[PDB]
């Protein structure tokens, strides 16, 4: 569950929520209104309420008072299992969530739509496609259920600010209602009402990318904002067990504490005798359609502690391009250690050997040419073709995709020129943001590549998919907006 999230309250109602409704311990998340891309925790403690900021530029969560996290879900997750602090040093509780009604961030509500529901059904739908949309009884609402094939609508009174479907038990939100006519199906004759899924609306064609485009740069904030937020909404489902990352061995070798990879997709480090634990890396492997030429791995940025077992990942991966989407130093603080020699250098790394062949440098980039192997085995020798984009702005998205699409077209080339490559290493400083969101533009791009502009692409399953495999991957609205912005680029110069 993520019910404690509020997409659409402000700090006074969020303040009279948490007094009248929640008890000391009770809290909520939300968007800010004195600052849109942040967030605020509002946590109910003596009988007064504390709004806590929480920053994100599309790297990580920052908590303030608190730690840096993947997700809200994560972040939410670790205070409620575990300390959050006061400027003054007292301990804030994180209790119980304060659930919200609103149905906004939901798949399958449509809002305003007339019963138009059955075209998208008829168009989209399949046996079990739903939706909720607004009634015409003013106030009231409606079910509109797809089933094969015929499409059936269920009207639902909202009497008293409770939800029902004419008889039995009333809802106190509509999602509440739907959760448990998706359990128990209302039955008809015979037919069962199941409701397996919402209706896909993300869904579009390749060369209709700047009609969806015009559509979500719209008033709903933006219907892009809406979109991201119904994504976020998802994230629940994504809470994957992380615990090699939180073994003692390991805890010095994450950049940051709580931005951990899931158990399931990390890279496991093999060939490591004396070193108890040496199979851990904060890495995950990243599959387009969850080949290893058609691959990613998802990384953090080098610690120096972690330089020698990051060359033990591109070795053991046979990868052949590395994508570094931030410089060493940012705003005064190490993103990510220099882990490859200097121009014509040669370096050992543990077991490893890098030569620096050659650096060419261009407008957004560099490009280093590496020569990695193993010491003691001449044989072992492979290029590693080091892509360094060196202008992506502190905070926030480039105004223009075209420099991002031009790297990452020349990236795809040197990538597919490479008999049994491995795959392409990405990586920023936490490896969940700007590395989430070069890699789901090269997924997209690449579905464009082999299908052409008729094809499909769904933007929010491209990103669940590939944050099913690492945390967080795509951290911000602006960085949606941005994947959104270079498909259409993409799309564009074809
Ligand atoms: C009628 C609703 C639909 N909507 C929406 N529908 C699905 C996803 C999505 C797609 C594929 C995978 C995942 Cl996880 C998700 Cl949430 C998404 N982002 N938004 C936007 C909302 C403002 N209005």
């Amino acid at each position: 569950s993520r019910r404690w999230f509020h997409p659409n309250i402000t700090g006074v109602e969020a303040e009279n929520l948490l007094l009248t409704r929640g008890v000391d311990g009770s809290f909520l998340a939300r968007p800010s209104k004195s600052n849109p891309g942040d967030f605020t925790l509002s946590v109910r403690r003596n009988g007064a309420v504390t709004h806590i900021k929480i920053q994100n530029t599309g790297d990580y969560y920052d908590l303030y008072g608190g730690e840096k996290f993947a997700t809200l879900a994560e972040l939410v997750q670790y205070y409620m299992e575990h300390q959050l602090k006061e400027k003054n040093g007292d301990v804030i509780e994180l209790k119980y969530p304060l659930n919200c009604a609103d149905p906004t961030s939901e798949r399958w509500f449509h809002g305003h739509l007339s019963g138009e529901a059955e075209k998208l059904l008829t168009e989209k739908g399949k046996h079990g496609s739903f939706l909720v949309r607004e009634s015409s009884h003013p106030g009231d609402f409606v079910l509109s259920v797809r089933t094969g094939s015929k499409v059936t609508h269920v009207m639902i009174r909202c009497q008293e600010l409770k939800y029902d479907v004419g008889g039995g038990e009333r809802f106190d939100s509509l999602t509440d209602l739907v959760e448990h006519y998706k359990k128990n199906p209302m039955v008809e004759l015979g037919t069962v009402l199941q409701l397996k899924q919402p209706l896909n609306t993300t869904r579009i064609n390749a060369a209709e990318i700047e009609s969806r485009v015009r559509e979500l740069s719209k008033l709903a904030k933006q219907g892009f904002w809406e979109e991201f937020e119904t994504l976020q909404q998802q994230e629940c489902k994504l809470l994957y067990s992380r615990k090699e990352g939180q073994r003692q061995e390991n805890k010095n070798k994450n950049r940051y504490k709580n931005i951990l990879p899931f158990d399931h997709t990390r890279v496991v480090l093999h060939d490591g005798p004396n070193e108890p634990v040496s199979d851990y890396i904060n890495a995950n492997i990243i599959m387009p359609e969850f080949k290893p030429k058609k691959s990613y791995i998802a990384t953090q940025g080098c610690l120096q502690n972690t330089v020698n077992d990051f060359w033990r990942m591109v070795f053991q991966e046979n990868s052949r391009v590395i994508v570094m989407t931030t410089k060493e130093v940012e705003r005064g603080k190490s993103k990510c250690v220099k882990y490859w020699p200097d121009e014509y250098a040669l370096k050992e790394y543990g077991v490893m050997r890098v030569r620096n062949v050659k650096e060419s440098a261009a407008h957004d980039y560099t490009l280093r040419e590496l020569k990695l192997s193993k010491v003691g085995q001449g044989n072992t020798e492979r290029t590693v073709w080091q892509y360094h984009f060196r202008t992506w702005p502190d905070h926030g998205v480039p105004s223009d995709p075209g420099g991002v699409l031009d790297f990452l077209e020349e990236v795809h080339h040197k990538q597919e020129s490479i008999m049994d490559a491995g795959p392409v290493v990405v990586h920023c400083s936490a490896g969940i943001g700007r590395t989430g969101t070069f890699i789901v533009i090269d997924i997209l791009i690449d579905i464009i590549r082999e299908k052409g502009v008729d094809c499909d692409i769904d933007v929010p399953k491209t990103i669940q998919m590939v944050r099913s495999q690492r945390s967080g991957m795509v951290q911000t609205e602006a960085q949606y907006r941005f994947i959104y912005m270079a498909v259409q680029h993409y799309i564009e110069t074809l």
